[PDB]
């Protein structure tokens, strides 16, 4: 089997032939159909991102302790924050380009309930360091796990410097055991990746059929305003960046094709964490970099997401007519790359980082108009969810690429 | 001790016991007091079900992956679908052998709230793939688990076969750590089968004393109408079964004495899952097959179930006095089957799959006449529910060596 | 860095900057500020507590099961038992010493919910054996976890030693792994106590500020009679029941220096058992007792505790000015000890507690003049709190190394 290459011809078969069913009336068919089956390609790969965060990077603290670790967290988080600065700049500079939602209309009534506030600051750092290790593992949470892993993965080394020769023995044992199940999900990553072109097939059948035949519209010129926007992030930011670092752009693309396409299909960012680790591993990076960097990346390094909330809040103060401060559209700017780190752990955080940067402008979702204009953004959000997702596992290989150069 | 006999012992003199203070009214003072000594053993029993199934699964795929796997799950899961069409076809047969709901009567008024409806059935066979396999452990979720076991369990294995002995190394440990806690609970088993005699003693104490002497009158004709399809289930399916596969019926029920009767007084499948499983390994039976269609037959093959909602549908057809269409009982039949796999999981199966088998043929519970005739049935439910939890795990050890001999 | 007397070097320091705070206005500044990083400290010290737990107690029955593990459970309960009888005849003793309650005045109406009851005894017991030993650990349940270790340690050593060298190979591999771990959150425990001092500083100084300047007038002679009682608690029952059994008591408080202290800052029993487990490591104990009656103390051994509800009952009763029977004041002893067994794991027990030794007396918390009363108290408790967990973590230690000397 082609393989690698049989994920491209499902990917442009179905979004043909989900955007022809689309046009045709058959959303609802493909949605109780065709969908399963693009699910199934998700929850297993979302079934490996427990163990492989855990495992990799237990081992992976087996790395000079200070000097890696400290100073890779130091510079893949400013490298983090800066990329994200450049994200939502280049989102504002392509919706002064293009001009989305032109047309002072929308009619009023129907719409959104504001999503919970962001828990206070102190209560999101403070909960990075887990209570109950088994807990933050049995569900989700990211964030504890990747504290808890360091943290037990550098116990583990000054374990093994012991001149005692039982607690050598034993603590020898437990690391082994722990890259065993590295290892496993590796091998499962690539089972799981064998039935992608299924997976990927019928993912963009749904998104195309559900979302596609209605991109038309002042939407079209939202939905073009950040793909473009999304190309040129990565070719002026990424490409940049990676050919100031020494590292061919297209050798790193050639490796990351598995990992970016994945995210395109899946539009999970700490779901495509298996694919976009196995990628970093098949590129020559150390475990000490990238089973640190990627998962911290798929939580705080939301470059397309931060692009994406710059035309759409234009597109609110357009669909308004707010004349968006002549001069003060750095503050929204200052509160997406705030919001990220403001936003860390909590759960379904997309949709809360857009409601106070919109509010930080002036737009808050309470309000009916902007509430209106907002509900039209989400019928074509599946499809600009694809492209900001793709970005978003971008720069995490990009960031990781750098850091591995650089240390 | 005489042990195991001692279990037979505590059960005829507990029954006994329990039934002589039942037609004396004492039935809450043994609640009160005989029951928490049941419960303990039923709670010992089911605290090793978790690690039980998760490490002899593992373990279990050191097993020629396809053709042994696969083919063992198609013939277990044809074998299942099978056995629980003979079951419920043997309960209608039951059904009309006797008369179970003579007297039209049963007043009218005080009855079910109708248990939730399965989840789709796309939303069931998705669950089977986990998310957070940790979480799967952490809550019960034995389907979820049977598949991350297996999918480690093959990649435990390619990992050994590497050219690398490093990852061979590591692979090795992690096998051998997981068949540590593998052996440690089937050590435990024997343990906590030491208190099965106390435990049994205390539970027909309770199931005697507390719906025993209510299992006068017509509700006689359904209890002696179930267990005698229960004891022909035992007698024209799988002894019939067992002999035409080259094994022998008495032997295969000697071993099976333990499991049999912890199934009887814990009516709780699952939770007899490490006694039938211990019982299935001193069968002699390889953990390749029994680690992995003896948990799923605690989940998908109840015999027993399917047989009592034959006779179960019939009394209400008979209390209400519906003629049960002169030849179409067979659509009692096939939602029995297709009861089994569209609940799968779904906890608290035993009301929702009799809530749609009985919505088959045409008796909503939600009709209040239909809902004061299976008020009655519930009466005597624990009486019933001892003699079809037991014929639920016999198939399952009896589908299990039926695919020993055949692969 | 002098460390251990950096601690002290804290807590002086704290406790009078907190005071100075607090006595000028600035006590929700603190707790905006200076708190989070006394958080940090017991966040981080929570986060061993559970993997500490399970690993050094599986490990920890490498012991001979019987006649050790339940002797030594036999004699600990026994010690338990006596010395929270001890405790609370202190806190009556010390409470009809002083006098706390003189004023009959309380002004009424804002007071208690009433928390909720205990539950009943035998869904206590029938508690302590857990269901899903992944479940126990993956949320709390140090009692559950207890027994799962226990039980998997007594069956890992019979495990090692099987005649056949599969079976012993695994065992013993698992073993070390789960040792691994032990060892490791022991390392741990040596970088989480580095960071003790700013801890402990920012803890008093939140404890000092908040409460500290509301220690005057009758409630100064609360505190006085409850610390005076808790001193002279470790000066007749600790370090004269030591030095009865052969252990000295200054040796032995150079040793509880750090568990002592970190308990009277975190005012966390369990929160700081951690420092309690390497406090018995390091003191020379053997993982057969320490590793068991440590955690099963921290769940049933708060002398300091029941000697608070000693003159917390009486200070209560003398605010309203009821007589106490002259005698009957055994009533409030008795139900005080059975208090902790009849509570066991149910969270939040402090006050449910506190709840039935009142309730005991006469004195429901439901009494708007009793609620009036028991809700001035609660304006100095974080006060009384402190005082009273570090003593409840000394009969902890105390009670280990008595059984040490014994078994
Ligand atoms: N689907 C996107 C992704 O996974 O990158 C993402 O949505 C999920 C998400 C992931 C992480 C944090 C917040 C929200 C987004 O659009 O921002
Ligand atoms: N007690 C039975 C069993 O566990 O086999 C069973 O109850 C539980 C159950 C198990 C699986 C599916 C539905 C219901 C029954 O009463 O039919
Ligand atoms: N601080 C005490 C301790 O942890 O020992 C304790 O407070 C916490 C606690 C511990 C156990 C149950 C309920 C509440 C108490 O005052 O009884």
């Amino acid at each position: 089997y082609p393989v690698l290459q049989k994920i491209l011809i499902g990917l442009i078969l179905g979004a043909i032939v989900g955007l022809i069913l689309g046009h045709y009336g058959y959303a609802h068919a493909v949605h109780t159909y065709v969908k399963p089956f693009g699910d199934l390609f998700v929850r297993l790969l979302k079934m490996l991102v427990m163990p492989i965060v855990f495992a990799s990077l237990v081992v992976g603290a087996a790395s000079i302790s200070p000097a890696r670790l400290g100073r890779v967290g130091v510079k893949i988080v400013v490298y983090y924050l800066l990329t994200s600065a450049f994200a939502v700049t280049l989102g504002i500079i392509m919706a002064r380009l293009f001009n989305p939602g032109a047309g002072i209309h929308l009619a009023v009534g129907g719409q959104q309930f504001q999503p919970h506030q962001a828990p206070p600051l102190v209560h999101i750092l403070l909960d990075i360091v887990p209570t109950n290790p088994f807990g933050a593992l049995a569900n989700g949470q990211v964030l504890p796990t990747i504290f808890f892993a360091i943290i037990l993965g550098i116990a583990i080394t000054y374990l093994m410097n012991s001149e005692n020769e039982k607690v050598r023995k034993s603590a020898e044992t437990l690391l082994d055991a722990i890259n065993g199940l590295a290892e496993a999900m590796y091998k499962i990553v690539n089972g799981v990746m064998q039935y992608a072109p299924i997976g990927v097939f019928a993912l963009i059948a749904y998104v195309m059929a559900e979302q596609g035949v209605h991109v038309v519209g002042e939407l079209a010129k939202v939905t073009a305003a950040v793909y473009v926007g999304l190309t040129l992030q990565i070719l002026l930011v990424y490409f940049v960046l990676l050919k100031i670092y020494g590292i061919d752009p297209i050798s790193f693309i050639k490796h990351a094709k598995d990992a970016m396409l994945t995210a395109f299909v899946t539009r999970s960012s700490s779901g495509t964490l298996p694919v976009t680790m196995r990628v970093a591993k098949e590129m020559g990076i150390s475990e000490g970099i990238y089973s640190f960097t990627l998962p911290l990346g798929a939580t705080i390094n939301m470059d397309g997401t931060a692009l994406y909330q710059g035309v759409c809040t234009f597109f609110i103060a357009n669909a308004l007519g707010s004349h968006l401060t002549v001069g003060q559209q750095l503050t929204i700017v200052l509160t997406a790359v705030l919001a990220s780190i403001g936003t860390a752990g909590v759960p379904g955080a997309g949709a809360i980082m857009l409601a106070m940067v919109l509010h930080s402008v002036g737009l808050p979702l309470t309000d009916p108009n902007v509430a209106a204009a907002y509900a039209m953004i989400l019928g074509i959000d599946a499809i600009l969810d694809m492209g900001r997702t793709m970005v978003n596992v971008t720069g995490d290989l990009t960031g990781t690429a750098i850091v591995a150069k650089t240390e």
